[PDB]
């Protein structure tokens, strides 16, 4: 039901997707190690944000490594190409974790914005349903990525609508709460928001890849877009949310944050 299943692969195409995914694993688990070690410099009121990037990290990676292994399971080298065998490879599983990981990353953004209590809980609920809305219509969407390109695109459209709207909540909260942020980070947070615009927009582009390059090289460009967008949405975004928590913690008098910064 997916375009991955339609083609045999050259050894070059096949090895590259394997390395892409394996390199993702590497990055997401090496990153996991970092937020873990620097969590001790983050003040108690921001420490969940870093914590939540650990979880993002172990969620991508788990999925990624599983995709890696389903890739070599599904295909074998037959008559000079890599050909599909008894098992299948799908990206089905990548949408499912975005059900899981997006809240996390929206939540860690909200936490560094200094949202508290009912505005935290309420913002958090709308966004989580908003992004849930986006993922699930696109998830259904890609189900017809071979059979019925009409649905992918209408399902796409329904899902972008969800994207636009979630994007709007987010940025309202970012520029609404900009002034609350300590230690320079009101400038930083606006770079965060644009980074999100960039990375998030790469996934729907992977989404459309079938309608505009339905062939084995589009399969490869899809996984390329995913790695870029995952690295950008998950890890680097993580990196940047952490910088913001450390700096606010030290601006707010958390001495191990003042010592970690001053130590560099
Ligand atoms: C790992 C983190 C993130 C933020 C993944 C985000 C995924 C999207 C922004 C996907 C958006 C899509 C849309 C808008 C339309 C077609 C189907 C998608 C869900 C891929
Ligand atoms: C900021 C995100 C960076 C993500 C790193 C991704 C690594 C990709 C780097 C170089 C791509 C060029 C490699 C050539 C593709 C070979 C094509 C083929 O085998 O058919
Ligand atoms: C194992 C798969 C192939 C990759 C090999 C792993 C080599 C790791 C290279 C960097 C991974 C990205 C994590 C970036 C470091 C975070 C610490 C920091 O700079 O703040
Ligand atoms: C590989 C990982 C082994 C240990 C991982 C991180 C050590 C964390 C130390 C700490 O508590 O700050
Ligand atoms: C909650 C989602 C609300 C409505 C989404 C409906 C539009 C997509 C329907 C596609 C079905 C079809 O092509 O038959
Ligand atoms: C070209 C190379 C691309 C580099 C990719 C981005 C690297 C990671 C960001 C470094 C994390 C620090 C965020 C900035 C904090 C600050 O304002 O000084
Ligand atoms: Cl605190
Ligand atoms: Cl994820």
């Amino acid at each position: 039901k997916n375009i991955e299943s339609l083609f045999d692969y050259s050894a070059g195409q096949f090895e590259f997707i394997d390395h892409l995914l394996t390199m993702g694993v590497g990055v997401h688990f090496a990153a996991l190690i970092f937020f873990l070690v620097v969590s001790q410099f983050v003040a108690p009121k921001y420490r969940i944000a870093t914590a939540l990037s650990c979880i993002v990290m172990v969620s991508a990676g788990l999925i990624l490594n599983s995709q890696a292994v389903m890739w070599t399971d599904a295909y074998a080298y037959v008559d000079g190409s890599y050909q599909l065998q008894d098992l299948t490879f799908s990206n089905g599983y990548r949408y499912v974790n975005w059900m899981a990981t997006i809240p996390c990353l929206l939540l860690q953004l909200l936490i560094v914005l200094n949202l508290k209590g009912k505005e935290l809980f309420s913002t958090a609920t709308w966004l989580i349903l908003a992004a849930w809305g986006m993922i699930i219509t696109g998830y259904v969407g890609q189900l017809y990525e071979v059979d019925d390109i009409a649905q992918l695109m209408i399902w796409g459209a329904v899902s972008t609508a969800f994207f636009v709207v979630m994007n709007w909540i987010v940025g309202t909260k970012i520029f609404k709460n900009r002034a609350t942020m300590l230690g320079g980070t009101d400038s930083t947070i606006t770079k965060v928001f644009w980074l999100m615009m960039f990375a998030w927009t790469l996934y729907p582009i992977a989404y459309l890849v079938p309608a505009f390059m339905n062939n084995a090289d589009g399969v490869v460009l899809r996984q390329l877009l995913f790695t870029i967008a995952d690295i950008s949405s998950k890890v680097i975004y993580g990196l940047m949310i952490t910088y913001i928590a450390i700096q606010q913690s030290a601006a707010a008098g958390y001495v191990p944050a003042q010592q970690a910064l001053g130590r560099i």
